[PDB]
């Protein structure tokens, strides 16, 4: 019932249950929706690519070609905070995907990321 492995099945129902909630939430929800639109189309195109992201990330494959660091840089604003959401949502995506120990390697990639995102998106300083 629980994934112990990680492939393009495993990563596809991880896409579907994350992006549904994101796609839901109050604070996240207005910025995908501003940035990719709000057809079903255009919400499985982007959990194509970043399943393609993951992918590559994960398993060594996929098309995935872009800039993420880039693409999230050209977005408009949006606060910090919504970092935490973005991770408390991802990590209950992958509980019900992953049994604890895939879910803990792949929230540690994330986590990673997200990191990353953070100290470059944010000075926290002022200026
Ligand atoms: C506050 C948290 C985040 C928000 C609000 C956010 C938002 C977005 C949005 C709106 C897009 C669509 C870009 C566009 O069509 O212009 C996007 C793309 C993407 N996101 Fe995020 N993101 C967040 C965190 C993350 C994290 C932590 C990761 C990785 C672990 C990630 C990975 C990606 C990737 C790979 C893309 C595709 C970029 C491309 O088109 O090449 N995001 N993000
Ligand atoms: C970005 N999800």
């Amino acid at each position: 019932m629980k994934f112990e492995t990680i492939n393009q099945e495993s990563i596809a129902k991880l896409m579907e249950i994350f992006y549904e909630k994101v796609r839901k939430d109050k604070d996240l929800g207005p910025i995908f929706n501003n940035a990719i639109g709000t057809s079903d189309e255009e919400w499985k195109e982007h959990k194509a690519k970043i399943g393609n992201f993951w992918a590559g990330m994960l398993l060594g494959e996929g098309d995935y070609n872009g800039q993420p660091l880039k693409k999230h840089l050209d977005l408009p604003p949006f606060p910090q905070e919504f970092f935490e959401i973005w991770l408390k949502l991802f990590e209950e995506s992958l509980n019900i995907v992953y049994n604890e120990e895939m879910k803990n390697v792949i929230l540690q990639r994330a986590q990673m990321i997200a990191s990353h995102f953070q100290n470059m998106l944010y000075k926290y300083g002022g200026h």
